[PDB]
């Protein structure tokens, strides 16, 4: 049934999965390309190597798992099937994930020169795989060009499910984040978030998308707090009163910042503008700009809203099909509390579920 391949680790794969060969790396390893001979299509491969080796990434491989299939959305990616080459509970090693095979990630979009019809429809793209996050109870938080991905006929999915809410514990640990610069700010003032905390990320990635570089570029959290208020201005009074004691006070302390107008920080000349059309265009996308990147959430636009504005809605298509809300068939998906011999038995039976 299996061959194994080396990329720069060792792929054992279904001998349906040929020409195995690297696109892309991130936390969980290597994701190779390949030719599906059985399917006719080509195909992603990721190797998720002992997910269950510790409590917390087995609860994010799980959980990946269990949303992947029951997820079914034209801008959430798919997942075609899974496999593990190992033959018992005992042996099980290692999980095999098959996707459909996108072009690129946003990161290479940035430097592509978009116009107007190609920006919105990739912001309305990325709109609706959040709201049918939303809607199926996920807020992502982690929304970066690198786990958004494209075709070249400009259609966008998003590539996981981000980071669901957990205490952090001496055995519930936090992966430590790179990328930091599409984070919303209410995180760093100690605040909590809500789901808009994703409009934010949509925000950063969409300005990213027209400058052709990244908008807010801290090195670290205090970096990170200058760089947002130099651009957006210092928040309001009340606002920064209602903030803990010891960040109000160094939040008041800092410099004061009018704010760049988003006529200045995004001109009519960085935008196409050819036409009469490009120029509504031009207002109507740095509007929906300026309603997403909002340091206060209460006052920043709902994805619900985004998706009604007039820059985004020209691509809803009423007689385009819905998805339906998915069926989590697991309800506690968050409240799961296991030793590491539990997790690798719940693991390995999602898998076998497939086969
Ligand atoms: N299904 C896919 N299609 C195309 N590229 C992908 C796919 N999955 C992952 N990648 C690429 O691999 C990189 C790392 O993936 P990941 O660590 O899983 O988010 C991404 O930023 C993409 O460039």
């Amino acid at each position: 049934f299996y061959s194994v391949e080396v990329a720069d680790s060792t792929f054992t794969v279904l001998k349906r999965y040929q020409q195995l060969k690297p696109i892309g790396s991130g936390a969980q390893g290597i994701v190779c390309a390949a030719f599906d001979t059985v399917l006719g299509i080509n195909v992603a491969v990721k190797k998720l190597s002992r997910p269950f080796q510790n409590q917390t990434h087995a609860k994010r491989a799980y959980r990946e798992l269990v949303l992947l299939k029951c997820v079914n959305h034209k801008n959430i990616i798919s997942l075609l099937n899974v496999f593990t080459p190992q033959k018992t509970l005992e042996e099980f090693q290692d999980v095999y994930l098959v996707m459909e095979l996108m072009d690129a990630n946003l990161c290479q979009v940035i430097h592509m020169e978009l116009d107007h019809e190609r920006m919105s429809y990739l912001l309305y793209q990325m709109l609706c795989g959040i709201k049918h996050l939303h809607s199926a109870g996920i807020i992502h938080r982690d929304l970066k060009p690198s786990n958004i991905v494209v075709k070249s006929d400009c259609t966008l999915k998003i590539l996981d499910f981000g980071l669901a809410r957990t205490a952090c514990t001496n055995f519930m640990m936090t992966p430590y984040v790179v990328t930091r610069y599409y984070r919303a700010p209410e995180v760093i003032l100690g605040m909590g978030y809500a789901a808009n905390v994703d409009i934010w990320s949509v925000g950063c990635i969409m300005g990213e998308l027209v400058k052709g570089c990244v908008i807010f570029q801290g090195t670290d959290h205090i970096d990170q707090w200058n760089k947002v208020i130099e651009q957006l201005g210092t928040p309001s009074a009340e606002f920064m009163a209602a903030l803990q004691p010891t960040v109000r006070n160094y939040v008041e302390n800092r410099p004061k910042y009018p704010g760049i107008k988003f006529e200045e920080l995004f001109p009519d000349w960085i935008f196409p503008s050819e036409s009469e059309r490009d120029k509504i265009k031009t207002s109507q996308a740095r509007d929906l700009l300026s309603k997403m990147l909002v340091i206060d959430p209460d006052k920043r636009i709902s994805v619900d809203e985004a998706l009604r504005h007039p820059y985004i809605t020209v691509w809803y298509d009423p007689a385009e099909a819905e998805a339906p809300p998915p069926q989590i068939y697991d309800a506690q998906l968050e409240e799961r509390e296991h030793a590491i011999e539990e997790w690798k038995e719940l693991i390995y039976k999602e898998v076998m579920d497939w086969e």
